[PDB]
């Protein structure tokens, strides 16, 4: 099924097919003078996929309110429904992350949803940052780490139900990302909050089927506002070198402290063998879950410059998980999950273009004007053809918003849909 | 009408009398030895108020959860109930802040319970950054600042409606904080956006009484996330330049950069006559909204070390609006809010303790470790013995959470109010299907 | 001629045929989108940036200086390496100028700079460090130290500067001082800033009808507690209260950790308060490095609300624009050709932004469709547009290839003796 | 003696009444609080924190230096003063020795140190920046340059301090460098740290059975985009692939900007690997101010980890502790007392700490009571208890005080010659 109109994608392809050709080729001549063969770039463009949020779908929302647009998707087969659009048109989302139990539904179904609208299910998500109606015990003090046995034993239990439901719809890992931690000095012994969260986990690790694997994700802070047990990287390698193999760190770009050089701990983690995937946004302040490359384009080419990097200079089993993080609190959800992995993909495209051998040299000589030109040549390059035309050779469109917007499906789902109604955030009853 | 039954407040009062009897007269002979009256102190602590926050009283909460307690409060008028034992057992907090829609109601009840309690009300808080039933305009890119007439003027409207419901309990001024920015670059003509917020915020001026202020609240980031239109102090005094004499800045401190001198903006507002009042709370990362001093109690010092100053050499009337805006995820709200209220009097008292005179000594001097050690010899002082007696003098508790908790009020309410349920924040929308 | 005109000829001659081909290539893509590569090409070789004397040799930190090879002498000799900046990108015809560092005959500067083909921009007095002979020391502060003979002698010490600029044609002179305290209670922060006002007033009297007098805040370094002008609020007061002729300065890194510093131009705009930039990028603190190699986009989002001024109309409006740089691991005259070249750049695509559309966007709170409209602009390639303004001037294509092509790094460092001491 | 005993003696009686006015009565207060003052005054003289020989000497910035009088010149002038510090306060013994700017002949070294009643602490090398006649530059790096020769170069220096600290008695070797990049792409940040761990295993080889090798990191300065250790995760990465003997140093200002330090600190103590601490203050970057000047709670905070790692019985804690400082308004040795005193304040405070009733707080997760019990230590006035420590120990009840009624600094200045006066 198409949840897009074939012939409004092949309209509004037609109606853009000139330009691109020209741009395409004005771009293949440029980069052959460069020696580069775009047919290359375009292919391997075409091949890399992003994982996106199924809490990304729907509009999100701050601790002050929440501004939902019409349309609003009830549940996750409304999401899903909505994530086949974004798959169907950009062409680089087929998975899509669950998080439990806010998508919550019989395992069989979403399996059956996700073949007949052509989309898989990447890392599954677990939730112990907040309760759900009927909860025996509330991770209000935390969860994995809480001081309270019980409530550590029902945070294990939740995540082991995260695997079974993963294993009847074909995910291969676990996320698993808590608000432990604490709000004043004292409140919480740094050193034994770790050994619960350690010993925990390892009942979790001990749950992991062996062809999955188990990510952890670190955040400076929010919800915790003093400490949180998981805080940076350094504690993350420490968890994952703990665990075991299948253990690996999780970067989520807006979880790091301000001023954060974030490329050097993707370095960093890949030289000991801990990266595990990345949660893409973009921020400017703190974990702002903005649109990828909305606020600094750069930082994102650099981040997959070093992931290019480690190809290049040969390290081996690596193939990081690529997933989307991010809320949309002003924008129409499916316009800025197509953009956002659009971006991603032009960060991509752009690391793709770095003359590693120029680079190389430029590096061993210290000639660090020309090492730093070099990667500016692969980032000034405007790779939208290349984009474009990945897209248009594998069903989706030229311009994708653009399509979306023409297809008028935004009015179609608000009119099978209820209406929403705007409300405030957690910060008052 | 007492919260608290006086039989309790005596017995927990009696039970620490003697050690305060001998920590008291200890500090009053080390205070001699330096020159200072401990008696002079104490009677202006026991003037020093500061107002509580009618949405702190509730357990507060993030996008992502809130975990209520027992007892919650159910409108503000449980809340008001709730301030009284605050204000009966801290005696600091006489006046409390309302939120409008949040605490909407008849003014002639609010009034006439606040009375009952022995409760004031301090500024009033308009409410443009959320969406109330039956809005005929959506805040959701703006208020006072949005691109769209209608929803500029329904803004207006809404604010002067706050004027007219604080006009009527005893309010004496508006404070004006909403989320109005963008999450991207180019959403919002910088520019334009402001223009569009300083006519929205005239009208509001036009209908201020004569004695009543317009407070506007800066803050760097949240709700919005790449620009917001009044961002920091520099903007917030434009406005208030702007706007009038009746219009001032209100500091929040939790709402600046990374590393900000937030004591030399508050010099500064000083000086050019614009320091509107104070959102007193603590933070280590963002807007954090913890109980003040308890991250940083130095910076809450230094903070207050400006106002004595300023004090100390008569200005411009100066009588800046202190009150408290934090939020309370895990702890119960009226004992967070008690120790914050005490907190705030503790940096005023040591503040008081300072010796002006050795300390602009050693700054015309440009002796700068002894001019920052004349600050550490007051900001070291213990002087909880001080707060305490104050509180013991005027009807409260030498430790008042001592006594709030023998009260068993917590549990009172718990049994008179209906059980909550935690659940999540604005984060995502429902999913019931 | 500092670098040889046989060079410059053949090293555009040898990029001739591929910037033919990706010029046309995007002035087609341009017309396509409704512009006129021509008339970009037209403003952009108009655009100017003053080099700063200062950042023509090597720089260091408090930890280390490691000087490269012929480093300048004195001013002459940094005049010198100026002129090849200009010559090659054509995009920075001034130098400004720092006293006492590099005072010298006013005559003499002025017949060096007209014989290299440069003229001067704003003068920069210096008051964060002691000189020979000083009756005073700045230690602890200087146009608000607390001892009124100490402030007396750092007016007069601008007020030379204005004696030094009017003589070699400069119209501006910028104030950057270090003062501030180290400590909490070390400074009374008002009376300090009253002290500062009660200097600057006085500095103000000393300007010509024609000149401005920037004031430059920092909100720290070498002040680590506070700093008298600390941020763009009290700048603004500073401006207000001296008069029509002064005006706030804006240097990329003086600010904290993720200010919106863009919006800060546009408030000192819209009250007509912006005098002028002082470019660099930055990650940490204020690092001082090449402009646009940290952050591009924050770079053009800056030049986003300059053209937004002139697209609103604003009367009077022409900002200093200078490039406040230190060179520590390169050579010096490279990064400056490529740091004007990177300003020139983000200037190019602020130029290049749909301001109709933007408009449109705005109104009808379009975020996604605004921030794209300026992403439009921002992803395009502007690097043949640079290239053929340079060529068109009698500039170089490529300026840093044909910079190293001509030797001249070598031959100066045959020329200049490496101090020793 | 460096300060007359006279003097000592004569300042202490003058205000030996009132403190024995307030230690009996913080005496009482801590007694109905269940804690003998006379345990905690006992401890407090017992801890000790090493002086660097870099902070007696007045620093400055990148912009300028401002010496005052009686500027030490040399490492003897600097041991004199090192030695007034340890006499006033008796909390610094060991000087903190840098090569190669104290590099001596190391029996007359430890001749000085014995005669001053000085010990050295950490050895701490220098290849952050170029001596006079060094064959290789450290520009673009040390131990990590992409050239063999320079790394090994950097090597050998880092052995040579080792054979200088054996000679006097040190233990232990601080690797601080600047290596990193100013500019993306400069660096290859894998290969770098590649380099990095190959060279330090070197010096790891040179290490006595008894020696421990820190390496401190930092997240900027003097490299502006990245440096090679810029933070403890990288740093736990280097200690734990050398070996036992090598365990990671903590800086308190270099961290970025809201980062829970007090949880780092925990962190290395459980696996292991707090090797020490350089301590100091700071408001915006590696600012090196005093020791509590500026945030008082967050030094306390730190040793309430301290504090509790031994009350836990960890095992391989044992960390060192130096002032790692500079002072560019201040008198040195004045700043060094007053930090220290705040160092030893911060420590009486966690030892105030009822770790049984936090414990108790913690399990119930009553964070209001549990914060509150870190406060009632912290809000501690332990004053009385740091000046009866140095009054039983031979220093003065008022260091500060003494020193200036000592009239040092006058007497100094009258036997170093100033660059001028
Ligand atoms: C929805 C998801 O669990 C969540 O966003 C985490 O990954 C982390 O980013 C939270 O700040
Ligand atoms: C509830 C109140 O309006 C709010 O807290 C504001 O004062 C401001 O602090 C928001 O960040
Ligand atoms: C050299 C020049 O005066 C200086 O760079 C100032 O402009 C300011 O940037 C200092 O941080
Ligand atoms: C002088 C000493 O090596 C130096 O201060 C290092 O320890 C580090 O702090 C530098 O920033
Ligand atoms: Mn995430
Ligand atoms: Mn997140
Ligand atoms: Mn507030
Ligand atoms: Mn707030
Ligand atoms: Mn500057
Ligand atoms: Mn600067
Ligand atoms: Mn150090
Ligand atoms: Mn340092």
């Amino acid at each position: 099924e198409f949840r897009i109109a074939q012939d409004v994608v092949a309209r509004e392809n037609d109606r853009r097919a000139s330009a691109l050709k020209e741009d395409y080729e004005a771009l293949g001549a440029n980069l052959a003078r460069r020696g580069v063969d775009i047919e290359a770039v375009t292919a391997k463009v075409e091949k890399f996929f992003v994982a996106v949020p199924s809490w990304g779908v729907g509009t999100g929302g701050t601790r002050f309110a929440r501004f939902p647009g019409t349309g609003e998707p009830r549940g996750i087969f409304d999401k899903l429904d909505d994530c086949a659009v974004i798959q169907q048109l950009t062409r680089a989302t087929p998975n899509v992350s669950l998080h439990i139990p806010w998508d919550k539904a019989d395992p069989k179904e979403l399996k059956a949803r996700g073949d007949a609208l052509g989309l898989g299910f990447d890392a599954m998500n677990s939730n112990t940052f907040s309760d759900a109606p009927g909860q025996a015990h509330s991770y209000k003090y935390g969860s994995l780490s809480h001081t309270n046995a019980a409530t550590r034993a029902q945070a294990v239990e939740h995540n082991l139900e995260c695997i079974e439901i993963g294993k009847a719809i074909g995910s291969k890992a676990l996320t698993v990302w808590i608000g432990d931690g604490s709000n004043f000095p004292g409140q919480s012994n740094f050193t034994r909050a770790f050994e619960r969260y350690l010993s925990a986990m390892a009942e979790i690790y001990k749950g992991l089927p062996d062809d999955w694997k188990l990510f952890s994700e670190h955040k400076m802070y929010e919800p915790a506002f003093y400490s949180t047990v998981v805080q940076d990287w350094g504690t993350n390698y420490l968890i994952a070198q703990t665990l075991g193999p299948k253990a690996q760190c999780l970067v989520d770009l807006g979880h790091h402290a301000p001023n954060t050089n974030i490329e050097m701990i993707v370095a960093r983690l890949i030289q000991f063998g801990k990266l595990g995937g990345f949660h893409f946004n973009d921020s400017k302040y703190g974990d702002d879950d903005l649109d990828a490359g909305a606020i600094e384009p750069y930082r994102l080419f650099l981040v997959f410059n070093e992931l290019v990097d480690a190809e290049a200079r040969g390290v081996k089993g690596f193939h990081p998980a690529h997933m989307i993080d991010q809320l949309h609190n002003v924008t129409d959800p499916i316009e800025s999950l197509i953009n956002s992995a659009n971006e991603i993909r032009r960060a991509y495209a752009q690391a793709l273009l770095v003359d590693r051998a120029a680079l190389s040299g430029y590096q061993e000589d210290n000639d660090a004007l020309m090492a730093t030109e070099t990667l500016k040549r692969a980032y000034r390059t405007d790779v939208e053809p290349i984009l474009a035309e990945a897209r248009r050779r594998t069903g989706g469109a030229v311009d994708p918003v653009a399509t979306y917007r023409a297809s008028g499906y935004r009015a179609r789902v608000a009119a099978e849909r209820p209406a929403s109604v705007a409300g405030g955030g957690g910060i008052i009853g």
